[PDB]
RNA sequence: AGAGAGAG
């Protein structure tokens, strides 16, 4: 444990950087990672949400990068577009002193751009989502010599079946030697056994399950009786409230664009957000939503993870996840690094058995609804 | 399953 960004014998230069990023201290994670992740050990990093993962691994990378190299030395992957270009900017802003290059290698943006962008100047950094990345090297227009550092955000995510596979044929690119981190704030007993295929005896930062949740987060039901709409229980509450910014999750993106429409039909402004919009739209809404300029938004799981927007201090379940992971991390978009928070679960008889597993599995308390509000 | 995750 070290306590001081002045004490892990980072370079001046990346130091000016974080010290204008505005980051003053090292918060939890940062005082236990950075020093093992800098020293090239394989690292499992599980923290709370919003206590600071993406500056652990941003500055271990930075750290390690040989500036005066023009060559691609570490690769980032997340599972969704938006999270991957919110990483992106905290590593180009974190690096732009000491003059690291972060390029974002997503799917949706214009192929030829980016592959004249690669031409002129291969970027230190590659932060990207999988299948873009994996067709980048396939192309050959992205290089695996000199990458080193292999960080998988959302671990967890990126480890499930329907990612894995894509983890997997990227990482058969990369070097034996590669150095690879992985961070999330849930790191369930199945992961942690995948983790042996990517890892060489790896150092272990884990959160014991009944300590995850964050005291500063309120969490909260509502029951639905069988005879009610659970679109009534939403209204009639959301009329009650004064939204600063506010997400509402919902499990499918038919009901996404349902649930938008029957809003703006009780004249309530939300904007709706999920991955069968085109890109352009997509960085739309995001670029409103972290503004301000919208106040509630309407999403699928694309946004459960990772997604930091301040002031969100509401989140409501409307439908409950369907793995008890996600609950974690939808809650967790709220009560940022340390604000205090609400989440607000509607509950439907056939939801109590899933309410119930999450409760039990990170002995958390969810309370019935006050009036207070 | 859902939700994500290249190009064309
Ligand atoms: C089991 O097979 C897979 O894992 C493959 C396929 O799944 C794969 O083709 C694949 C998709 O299939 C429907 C969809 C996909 O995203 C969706 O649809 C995109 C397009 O609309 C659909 O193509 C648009 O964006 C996404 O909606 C918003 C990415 C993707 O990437 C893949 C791929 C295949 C070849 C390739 O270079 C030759 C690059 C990517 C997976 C892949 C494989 C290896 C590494 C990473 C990813
Ligand atoms: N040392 C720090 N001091 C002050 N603020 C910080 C510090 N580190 C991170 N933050 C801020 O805390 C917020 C959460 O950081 P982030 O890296 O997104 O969290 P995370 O641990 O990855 N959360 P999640 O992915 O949801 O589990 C962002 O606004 C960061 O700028
Ligand atoms: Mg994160």
């Amino acid at each position: 444990i070290v306590d001081s960004f002045d004490d892990m014998n980072l370079s001046e230069s990346l130091l000016r950087g974080i010290y204008a990023y505005g980051f003053e201290k090292p918060s939890a994670i940062q005082q236990r990672a950075i020093l093992p992740c800098i020293k090239g050990y394989d690292v499992i990093a599980q923290a709370q949400s919003g206590t600071g993962k993406t500056a652990t691994f941003a500055i271990s990378i930075l750290q390690q990068i040989e500036l005066d190299l023009k060559a691609t030395q570490a690769l980032v992957l997340a599972p969704t577009r938006e999270l991957a270009q919110q990483i992106q900017k905290v590593v180009m802003a974190l690096g732009d002193y000491m003059g690291a290059s972060c390029h974002a290698c997503i799917g949706g943006t214009n192929v030829r751009a980016e592959v004249q962008k690669l031409q002129m100047e291969a970027p230190h950094i590659i932060v990207g989502t999988p299948g873009r990345v994996f067709d980048m090297l396939n192309r050959r227009y992205l290089s695996p010599k000199y990458i080193k550092m292999f960080v998988l955000d959302e671990a967890d995510e990126m480890l499930s079946r329907g990612f894995k596979d894509q983890i997997y044929d990227i990482f058969q690119k990369l070097n034996s030697n590669t150095q690879v981190v992985l961070l999330s704030a849930t790191m369930p007993s199945d992961v942690l056994e995948v983790t042996k295929k990517f890892m060489r005896d790896p150092i272990r930062i884990l959160v014991k399950k009944e300590e995850l949740t964050l005291e500063g987060i309120r969490q909260f039901y509502i029951n639905v009786e069988r005879e009610e709409w659970k679109l009534d229980t939403l209204c009639d509450l959301y009329e009650t409230l004064t939204i600063t910014q506010a997400v509402i999750f919902i499990n499918t993106r038919r009901k996404v664009d349902w649930l938008t429409e029957k809003m703006h039909a009780r004249d309530f402004t939300v904007s709706a957000m999920h991955g069968d919009m085109d890109q352009k739209e997509r960085d739309v809404i995001m670029r409103e939503f972290r503004s301000g300029s919208s106040r509630v938004l309407i999403t699928t799981d694309l946004l459960a993870r990772g997604i930091d927007v301040q002031q969100v201090s509401l989140v409501i379940n409307y439908d409950l996840p369907t793995n008890r992971e996600n609950y974690i991390h939808r809650i967790g978009r709220g009560g940022r690094f340390g604000r205090k928070g609400v989440a607000i679960n509607m509950v439907t008889e056939e939801d109590k058995r899933t309410l119930r597993d999450i409760e039990t599995f990170y002995n958390t308390s969810i309370e019935e609804m006050p009036l207070n509000v």
